Order: structure tokens, then C-alpha cells, then sequence
């Protein structure tokens, strides 16, 4: 495929969303939703376009063994690609979180994921408005706007489809989609 779709998940929501995204694209436009659990750093570097999802766990951290995820995830995968350069590549990020139970850490993992690739020279697209969200602070917020799509299936499952469709429409030009 042309667009690499990757995600990290412990209870399956981020995965659900990922498959939802891939639901509207070709097996030539986008690859299947893949868990970083089984991705080779070699297989990940091949994509010049990336769509990445991640929830935020224990202590506003990325899912992984330190955050008590059942199996490995973003935390352990990042070190495998930290030596990779993303200059000239395009990335879009989407995070899930619970704004009610974690008003001061809503989507922090998204923030950390943002920096990883941003620090690598990647072109990042898909900033999202904070309107419609109840939270106090987020490390995923830069200049009063989310660095990637903000989702909450714990308290706002009702707006997921609406949010996801609009976000896709928003990033389409940057991913050479006809959308
Ligand atoms: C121990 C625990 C800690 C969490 N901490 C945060 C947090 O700091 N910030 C946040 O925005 N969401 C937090 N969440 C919410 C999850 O990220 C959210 O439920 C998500 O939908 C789970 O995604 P998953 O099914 O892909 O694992 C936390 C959830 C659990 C169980």
C-alpha cells in the first residue's frame, strides 16, 4: 500500500478506530490497520505516508509495559525506529483518551508521539480544534489546538464517526487522496 496505518492499543478502542479509518480506502491506497506489536522497523520505514493512532495510559504515558498494557506497544516500538529519519515524510496522528477521568492528561500520549516524529523532521498534518472537549491540560495541545485528531470513546462515542470523517477530509490533500 501507499499509506501505512499503525496503532497501539490495550483494550481495543484505538484498533477499532484504526480499522474504521482503513474501512474507506483501497488495498493500494492504504495498508491494513497494523499493531506496532508486530511491525519491523524495516517494514515501518518503507512508508512515506503514515497515519498513527494511540491511547494514553497510566500516568499520561504511551501504552506499553511501563503503563501496564497487557502486551508491548508504542513504548517499546519507538526505540526500534528512533534511529530512523522522517524528513520528507508525512504523518497524521490520532489519539484516544478519557477527558473526564483524566482532565489534566487528556491525550498526553498523542503529545509524546507528536514529538517523536516531529523531532525527526516529519511533516505533520491533522491538527484538531479543542472545541467540544472538556479537559484542563493536554500535552497534545500546541498553540491552543490538538496536534492530531482528538477522540474519546469513553465519554463521547457519539461523535467519533463525525470526528473521524472530518479529520480524514481534512488530511486528504496531504495524503494524495482524491477525497
Ligand atoms: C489506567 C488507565 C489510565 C489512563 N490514563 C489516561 C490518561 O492519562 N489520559 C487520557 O487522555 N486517557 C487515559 N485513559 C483512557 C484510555 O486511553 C481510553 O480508555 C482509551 O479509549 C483506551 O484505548 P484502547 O482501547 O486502544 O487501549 C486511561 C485508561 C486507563 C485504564
Amino acid at each position: 500500500a501507499k499509506i501505512g496505518l499503525f496503532f497501539g492499543s490495550n483494550t481495543g478502542k484505538t484498533r477499532k478506530v484504526a480499522k474504521s479509518i482503513k474501512k474507506r480506502f483501497d488495498d493500494e491506497t492504504m495498508s491494513d490497520a497494523l499493531n506496532v506489536n508486530r511491525v519491523s522497523a524495516e517494514d515501518f520505514a518503507q512508508y512515506q505516508f503514515l497515519i498513527l493512532g494511540t491511547p494514553t495510559l497510566g500516568e499520561g504515558e504511551l501504552p506499553g509495559l511501563s503503563s501496564d498494557a497487557e502486551n508491548e506497544s508504542w513504548e517499546e516500538f519507538l526505540p526500534k525506529i528512533e534511529g530512523l529519519d522522517f524528513s520528507g515524510k508525512t504523518v497524521a496522528l490520532f489519539g484516544l483518551g478519557d477527558q473526564v477521568g483524566y482532565p489534566e492528561n487528556y491525550l498526553d500520549a498523542l503529545g509524546e508521539l507528536y514529538s517523536f516524529f516531529k523531532d525527526r523532521g516529519a511533516k505533520i498534518v491533522g491538527s484538531w480544534s479543542t472545541d467540544g472537549y472538556e479537559f484542563e491540560s493536554s500535552e497534545a495541545v500546541v498553540d491552543g489546538k490538538f496536534v492530531g485528531l482528538a477522540l474519546d470513546l469513553d465519554n463521547q462515542s457519539g461523535k467519533t464517526d463525525e470526528r473521524v470523517a472530518a479529520w480524514l477530509a481534512q488530511i486528504a490533500p496531504e495524503f494524495g487522496l482524491s477525497l
